[PDB]
């Protein structure tokens, strides 16, 4: 509350490692239908269904404009990727199974790096 205030955890580093874990989202061989953003000509039912369209290579240019303000807004667009993903593709599909792929791996270097 006011003048009350847990210890400062040192946040000095939260925009590098955002980066270096992006990175590695960016480069699994899994991370193909997630970087770039989907076709909204193209891809029948998209804009509808899907009111938040996030992707890889826009994360990447939110992070690199410092347009999130801390380390959960980014945890929140990647997990919206998935999200999304799990909204528009069976599960028993390659990107289906592509989402729930990266999800487990970004879930694991998130705590490794962070909790």
């Amino acid at each position: 509350s006011m003048s009350v205030k847990k210890p400062k955890r040192d946040d000095s580093k939260d925009l590098a490692l955002c980066s270096m874990i992006l990175t590695e989202m960016e480069t699994h061989e899994d991370a193909w239908p997630f970087l770039l953003p989907v076709n909204l000509k193209l891809v029948p039912g998209y804009k509808k269904v899907i009111k938040k369209p996030m992707d890889f290579s826009t994360i990447r240019e939110k992070l690199s404009s410092g347009q999130y303000p801390n380390l959960e807004t980014f945890a929140l667009d990647v997990r919206l990727v998935f999200d999304n993903c799990e909204t528009f593709n069976e599960d028993d599909s390659d990107i289906g199974r592509a989402g729930h792929n990266m999800r487990k791996y970004f879930e694991k270097k998130w705590t490794d790096t962070f909790k």
